[PDB]
């Protein structure tokens, strides 16, 4: 009889359960390409898991009795008791997220199953399972969702023919920045505009910079340079008019890393000075207290969502000073 498509969007988000809202609160999306390819669901007819002439309520009822299942919880049950249904693209039932070519979108995953539009007869148990083998540190937090259909669209009145379901995946980043100064023998000292940076961090006892490329999954993309002032694959960082070195859009996740000075500001350029980065794998201690990103060990205070705010500009901390006075 009738279809209905279910399309998965996966996604990564940054941390400061509504499956088919791509806005989450407390989280924002990492980019506009941040889809995450790779993840692998399971889907399970679950129309008998509901009952003839059941109430919203009761269907509402059971639809977060299954989200908040964990996803093995929830396996253990459809593994078991379930059937794979839905026309997957790895096979019945089995849905893996790849780049949609005509959406130009990554992430996405199109499962064709069959519906009762008139009453709420059909209904589908996704489960995430396993990535495909290949971002360790992603939190996968995707919950068991069961789609009862019909899902009567508001705005038109009509069932849905196709529903949208955006699974949480949580990357962890942080946004290092500092303040460039400079400080005159007699003392007197300044923020520096037009110091040129990049970033680099050492794989294998050799220098990788950051690149250029469009942010993928979580994952920024490293390339070996012969000279990272000029080759444009490198993503130069340059200190503004507050003396502002920022990484911006950029992001870096947990790890060491460095802001290499590659042209220094004139009066105040000894082998290119490398201000170490130091990214703590997560915001909070066990006991709650925030960990910070350290800029050449100085603590860099820091906002979730990672922009440089006026009050920060204004503090100019933490600042790096290079000496006029040649010794
Ligand atoms: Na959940
Ligand atoms: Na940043
Ligand atoms: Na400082």
């Amino acid at each position: 009889d009738q279809t209905a498509e279910i399309v998965i969007h996966k996604r990564i988000y940054r941390d400061i359960i509504d499956p088919n809202n791509p806005d989450k609160d407390g989280y924002k999306l990492l980019s506009k390409t941040s889809g995450l390819n790779g993840a692998n669901f399971e889907v399970y007819d679950a129309s008998s898991l509901l009952k003839p002439n059941m109430t919203p309520e009761a269907i509402r009822a059971l639809v977060d009795r299954y989200q908040n299942m964990t996803r093995k919880q929830a396996l253990k049950f459809a593994r078991a008791n379930l059937k794979l249904a839905g026309q997957g693209n790895k096979g019945i039932g089995l849905m893996n997220t790849k780049n949609d070519p005509t959406l130009g979108e990554d992430g996405i995953s199109r499962i064709t199953v069959s519906v009762d539009q008139q009453a709420p007869t059909k209904a589908y148990l996704m489960i995430e399972v396993a990535p495909d083998p290949s971002n360790v540190d992603l939190e996968r937090k995707s919950s068991p969702m069961l789609v009862v259909f019909p899902v009567t669209d508001p705005i038109s009145g009509n069932p849905l023919q196709t529903i949208h379901l955006y699974p949480k995946n949580v990357g962890y980043v942080r946004d290092p920045y500092f303040f460039k100064f400079g400080v005159h023998p007699d003392g007197t000292s300044k923020r520096l505009a037009g110091a040129i940076f990049a970033i680099y961090r050492i794989e294998n006892g050799k220098k990788l910079y950051l690149d250029m490329s469009p942010v993928t999954d979580l994952r920024n993309k490293w390339v070996s340079t012969t000279d990272p002032l000029h080759d444009d694959r490198v993503n130069k960082f340059v200190s503004d008019q507050d003396g502002l070195v920022n990484t911006g859009e950029r992001f870096l996740p947990a790890g060491e890393y460095f802001f290499e000075e590659l042209q220094g500001v004139p009066g105040y350029e000894a082998k290119s000075r490398a201000i170490k980065i130091e990214i703590p794998d997560s915001w909070e201690d066990e006991d709650g207290n925030r960990r910070f990103v350290l800029i050449d060990g100085q603590p860099m205070q820091e906002n979730f969502g990672g922009v440089v705010t006026p009050e920060m500009i204004s503090s100019g901390y933490p600042r790096v000073y290079n000496y006029a006075d040649k010794q």
